[PDB]
């Protein structure tokens, strides 16, 4: 028999052992109230409770009111596989679908998109297998109601789950990174740079034990300086090795770009859906990269890290969502609290005028200091 | 042996049992008249007659004159598999390739595209297997000539067609949908809304008997009201079930979008290549969704439907092309006639001023009626 | 067992026999000098020397200084598989990654992209298997230094390479094509057109012996006339056949477009990332097409050709990069020299005024000749 194969060729092959199912917010009366009842502040709800074996292969969500009125940073999505009491997916729902902070913007990637109206149509094509059921939970951590929650959870019911199917995991993390004690010595501008041989102070976006592979990252940086935020290298520790086997060159480099960019760009596997649009790199940037053709495999453990500036010198407000598969459904670290992951104010002309004043004082307050002394 | 696989990894594997063939409109003399002879009005022609086993995996077409001079709504493409006297593909050629009405516009999706010059380069990457030959027919239903028809039909000749290969089907449908007897009660604005528990009056875009899976839809709506046209739910009846197992929440929702959008957007699997660009949602919108990673499977039958407004309250000029695979090549319903599928005029300021006059009369013709009473 | 499969479904399957490795320009001291030492003019260097079995599945590169200061047409990339003393990949690095001439511009295709800042982030997702090692070499053919060369070479080490894995090949070619002796008779404007039954004078972008399949072409045309450059048909000779089995209709047609286009357009498999932006088609156009779902297979040999204007009538500055797989790593033809592949000057208003003068003289220099006589 011919071994011919590719996406469109295989689509033409008849498939066995699959049956479509869908859980949705469809109005059960047949009317047009095709959304769930409102969520009060703090309310949790199981929106999908599936029994047995299957594979989720399409999720769509939308929410009313839209951002900024109702921040999608403050609505949590959690997924529990195989009857476990812990979630293997836990994230603010906006960041999970590639919508950072309390913002909205259209973009398309192969697994995740935020489509019209202006980023409110959320869709996900990651496949999520399960053997002993699946539970999807929504939690309203906002101070106002979720007036209307709309969704589709499309999946294939299977009489027999193929034996090598993994379990989908996703974890949101957030840190306000700490500058070096000597200050933000990026590019050696304010002081001498030093080597980072260990990755000890790197930001950690993923850490797990098991067998599997890393498949993606949504990276949300809010930079409080106009200085370039992305000199930092990615560094991966596979299967408990002492020296990281995968070491990068820069953050834009890791995201398949170069030369401190700040342009919107789209590829199915990587892109910049939201750029800072201000002096230097001051403000917010969202970057993503999916490792679909090129996952990062591990047989025992994986620790995915990235420097926050060269040798971790910068103070950055950084959040990430990491996506991966592993052989069984495992637990995640504690989630950042609502207060911990709150979006930060944009640094503005008043703040920078105060920096200029402290800088003028450090130079002896000469009446005609320009600013480049 | 390693089970490593993905699109780019598998592309690097040597393939057995395939041989390239191509039927094209190439000038047989070696000159530069690389198109077919003109088609007179009403003329049919078999443009490709393939014997034996194979898989079509790339089609490109262009036509002269371009639209609006020669409407691609009035040139029919038909495909016959395995020596059958009925077509398993039947559609106006523009709508088949994602060009609605008598229009032209650039767009790209994974299986279908209309590229430059301004939507005239038509391409298709759906795989189309056949065991006992294939015939592709073009029919000119325009009142003028097809001056020049250009094409490529690329396929792989196979000594043995792999046994689980399905057959590609596509069907164009059109309806001028009927409003409810009480009128167009969308959003409960003109009167009370009622439930749709059965889907009895839904628009039907696909209905077949066999084993296979649905893989796509091109949806062409011409809305004669500024009111939002897409509150309607998709509803699928799999294998003759009485209650539909897949029920949606809205039309934009089904197309992975939200909040009554009218923005151009592109994803390999879904998008809005043509938007209404007028008050509310008055005018023409083209939406598509391909179910490549997430097909709708069936073992005995499938009926794919969608409401035309909530509880089918709206009058919409709707046409669709549905794409699917099934185990054997089957027949399609009768095609809409040329008159039935004719594009409708755009509702304009004169028409709406006449509506305003009837509305003023219904309010007693107060000399200072504003319009929001 | 279910035969369910597709890209996202298969991504969820656990994989065996693969281990990630990466060679990069990471600063070995842990500092922030994450690029290689400068290359002097003429200097060659092996940047990656891998032993054993594996598959490269992601490459990223950037270079300092950027274009036009340092032309990426004058930095050569070469790849040697299985310990061979000849390269199976040989190309100027800009053209290899879809950046023609000495230019820079953002674009994205599925296998190759040039991302921000303004086309400097080069990435490649072609899979490149090898059984007895791999060597990647960079040669500086510029008259100035490569100040900083940055890269990632991501690959999977395999204990056993699956047996049907091919070898990746890529070859850059360049020709200043010769007009017909009677002149540039395109469209029969300057004289009678004649048939091309043999393809004898066609431009050759690929020629090899072995078993495999063609997967892509980057086509870089610099047209010195405003006349349309793309009437020329693609013509393929498979396995030494006398009459080419695959014959096209036009160059834009071959690139899934139509009607002499000159619009930027993007599809994962084809597109126009750089268009001429001048009268007619005068100037530079970059077109690409990847044959991922629809490769051109061969069991013994392949010769890929295209006319340079109908019946090869035009003088075009043409360069191409062809990409393919075959069963073993084979040698390539001699590369064009630096002088041979040098970008040509743009034809300008002064040049055309001189053409007008020769044309006026040919018409007898009537004092009021308009130009359309
Ligand atoms: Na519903
Ligand atoms: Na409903
Ligand atoms: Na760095
Ligand atoms: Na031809
Ligand atoms: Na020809
Ligand atoms: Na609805
Ligand atoms: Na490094
Ligand atoms: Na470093
Ligand atoms: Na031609």
């Amino acid at each position: 028999q011919s071994n011919m194969t590719n996406e469109m060729f295989d689509l033409a092959k008849l498939k066995s052992g699959v049956k479509n199912k869908r859980i949705s917010s469809t109005d059960p009366t047949g009317g047009n109230r095709d959304h769930l009842e409102p969520f009060k502040p703090g309310e949790k709800r199981i929106i999908a409770d599936i029994k047995g074996m299957g594979v989720i292969n399409h999720i769509w969500v939308t929410i009313a009111p839209p951002p900024p009125t109702l921040s999608r940073n403050d609505i949590i999505i959690r997924m529990y596989w195989d009857g476990n009491d812990y979630p293997s997916v836990e994230s603010p729902i906006g960041p999970f679908f590639g919508q950072g902070w309390d913002e909205r913007y259209n973009y398309a990637s192969l697994p995740l998109s935020a489509g019209p109206e202006n980023g409110t149509g959320l869709s996900c094509y990651f496949a999520m297998p399960f053997e002993k059921g699946a539970r999807i939970e929504i939690e309203n951590q906002s101070d106002r109601n979720i007036d209307a929650f709309y969704f589709y959870v499309d999946y294939l019911e299977m009489a027999k789950l193929p034996k090598d199917m993994g379990r989908f995991h996703a974890w949101y993390n957030h840190n306000l990174t700490e500058a070096l004690p000597e200050g933000e010595t990026e590019w050696g501008v304010t002081g001498a740079q030093k080597p980072n041989t260990t990755g000890e102070r790197n930001y950690v976006f993923m850490e797990t034990q098991g067998k599997g592979h890393f498949v993606g990252i949504n990276y949300y940086v809010h930079c409080p300086t106009p200085m370039w935020y992305g000199e930092g290298d990615d560094m991966w520790f596979i299967d408990g090795e002492k020296v990281p086997s995968l070491i990068g060159t820069g953050t834009e480099d890791f995201f398949n770009t170069a030369w401190c960019p700040k342009e919107a760009f789209s590829h199915p596997y990587f892109g910049y859906p939201r750029v800072n649009n201000d002096i230097g790199w001051l403000g917010r940037t969202h970057v993503y990269r999916f490792f679909i053709e090129d996952p990062i495999f591990f047989e025992k453990s994986l620790k995915g890290t990235i420097e926050h500036g060269s040798n971790n010198n910068l103070t950055l407000d950084l959040s990430t969502v990491a996506y991966w598969y592993q052989d069984s459904a495992v637990a995640l670290p504690e989630a950042p609290t609502k207060a911990q992951r709150a979006p930060k104010p944009f640094i503005n002309h008043v703040d920078i005028h105060r920096w200029r004043d402290a800088w003028r004082k450090s130079k002896g307050n000469k009446a005609t200091l320009w600013g480049n002394e």
